[PDB]
């Protein structure tokens, strides 16, 4: 049996975790402890306030409905309410005490009905689709006028603040974010926007919904450009007028940024809070890329190591990204490394990703790691998008480890330590105390199919441990189960065996 040594040290890099990045796009089970909600995704690009109607593009033959009422639990009483798929998500979210991420459209347009299915000679403008107007210019209406061929923006947001208060208020909503997936649209949404969408459009829309926005809620912020993946990181998914307007710029990501940065300083007022982007990793094993499903014992390990394509530069995953664009890898760094040149300060988000396994310990690892490495590498916010319909279990499973170990809603601390590990393929390990070093919180887990191996601790700090508890889940057991205590510390050193696709939080106190 293999020893692996784990030191800690809390002196050494301390920083606090955002909280947002304990988030979801579709609540999960609803004891998962969730800090952030997000209302986005392929959907809300064509969802019309006035009437709930939407357009599902291309994952369901174009179809204008009610599927945003009837997924949300909503009667058809309920769906007439303007505002109600929101306002029904916000409520949620002041319940469950989460921040609200709403997406706000910009393709152009979005439904007048719910008919049904739009053909391609009905794309817009026609009368299957409202033209969407960022800036009002006259009295708002709480009730807005159905009739006319309109759907104002600012005023669903006055709409919004005058039911919740403004964004600094402990009920407002607190972020907007600027459509979906822009550089798919004419891949998903054709019957909007069909037309590939340019670089420089992207920012001349995405400043003046900003604008407008920011006009009725100075507090609010407002999360872009909300990229699917690396095509669009890369160079908007070939937009028509990259070559001419890319210059100097690496990338997609500095040409936005700092066009973003540039606009700003003219309005003289920030315009771009949060850089926004989704991430389904590409990463594959035994032939099948993670995402799609669970997969043989080759796709699970590949799914375990793929969160090291976030944070680790030795680490080469089977992907196309990897083959070609392997400059850009390890992601998280790179993006960062962006921020910091071209728009100083902005926070960044991953609004919607997965890992796959969604009910496999394969899955429920490859979480536990990844909440793991976003706390500490300063994202601001991160939700999880479902793949799959039906429970995720052990995705599930992964935020309870970190948010609700104990059936209590305790949690991970605030505020990472330093955790390094003798052998990062087989084991992650990521540590935390509260802002109250009485307690220091482990997270560990090990990525083996096949063997246990015995962690041998040195902590080093302040303070010296005297016992701790734990929790796990396992390969057999999904639900967090108590596990054997660590009834006595020598010297800040001790040994904990963890077997094969285990994950174990450690509280050791004081
Ligand atoms: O399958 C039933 C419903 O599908 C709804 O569309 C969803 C697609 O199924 C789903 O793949 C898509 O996920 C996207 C996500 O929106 C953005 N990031 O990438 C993911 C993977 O492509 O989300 C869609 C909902 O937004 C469809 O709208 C319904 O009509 C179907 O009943
Ligand atoms: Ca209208
Ligand atoms: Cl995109």
């Amino acid at each position: 049996a293999k020893t692996i040594t784990i030191k800690v040290d809390t002196f050494k890099d301390r920083k606090p975790i955002s909280p947002y990045i304990y988030g979801t796009n579709q609540d999960l089970a609803g004891d998962e402890n969730m800090a952030a909600r997000r209302l986005g995704g392929n959907r809300m690009t064509g969802y019309n306030w006035e009437n709930n109607m939407s357009n599902a593009g291309s994952d369901w033959q174009h179809s204008s409905d009610n599927y945003l009422c009837s997924n949300g639990g909503l009667t058809q009483a309920e769906c007439e309410k303007p505002g109600a798929v929101v306002t029904s998500f916000h409520d949620q979210s002041l319940k469950l005490g989460t921040y609200s991420l709403v997406t706000l459209p910009m393709a152009g347009y979005v439904a007048a009905d719910g008919n049904g299915s739009v053909q391609e000679s009905e794309a817009a403008p026609s009368a299957r689709w409202n033209q969407v107007v960022n800036a009002k210019n006259a009295p708002f209406q709480l009730q807005p006028d159905l009739n006319d061929n309109y759907v104002y923006v600012d005023e669903f947001v006055h709409f919004l603040v005058n039911k919740y208060g403004t964004a600094s208020t402990k009920a407002g909503v607190k972020g907007y974010a600027l459509d979906n997936e822009p550089a798919l649209w004419s891949h998903t949404h054709p019957r909007i926007h069909p037309e590939k969408v340019g670089a420089k459009e992207l920012v001349d829309r995405s400043v003046s919904l900003s604008k407008a926005v920011k006009a009725i809620d100075a507090g609010a912020e407002v999360f872009g450009p909300v990229l699917y993946g690396f095509g669009a990181y890369k160079d908007l998914q070939t937009a028509p007028d990259w070559d001419s307007v890319k210059g100097n710029y690496s990338w997609f990501v500095d040409y936005y940024l700092d066009q973003m940065r540039l606009s700003s300083q003219v309005e003289g007022k920030r315009l771009l809070d949060v850089f926004d982007v989704h991430w389904y990793p590409e990463a594959m094993g035994g032939g099948i890329r993670i995402t799609n499903e669970v997969g043989n014992d080759e796709t699970k390990k590949a799914r375990m190591q793929a969160p090291r394509t976030l944070w680790d530069p030795t680490y080469k995953e089977d992907s196309w990204i990897a083959q070609w664009f392997s400059e850009f890898l390890p992601i998280l760094p790179r993006l960062k490394q962006s921020v910091d040149k071209y728009y100083p300060g902005t926070k960044l988000a991953m609004t919607s990703y997965s890992y796959g396994g969604e009910n496999d310990i394969s899955g429920g690892i490859a979480m536990t790691d990844v909440l793991g490495i976003l706390g500490k590498n300063d994202v601001y916010m991160a939700n999880y998008w479902k793949l799959k319909d039906g429970v995720n279990n052990y995705v599930s499973a992964a935020y309870k480890l970190y948010r609700n170990y104990d059936g209590k809603n305790s949690t991970f601390g605030d505020t990472s330590v330093s955790a390094q590990t003798s052998d990062i393929v087989n084991s992650s390990v990521h540590a935390s105390v509260t802002n109250s070093d009485k307690e220091l919180h482990l997270v560990v887990m090990n990525k083996s199919m096949d063997s246990a191996f015995d962690a041998q601790f040195d902590l080093s700090g302040a303070k010296t441990y005297i016992s701790g508890k734990v929790w796990g889940f396992d390969k057999n057991s999904s639900q967090i189960k108590e596990a054997a205590p660590i009834t006595q510390i020598s010297g800040n050193r001790f040994t904990y065996t963890v077997p094969p696709l285990t994950a174990y939080h450690i509280v050791l106190t004081t």
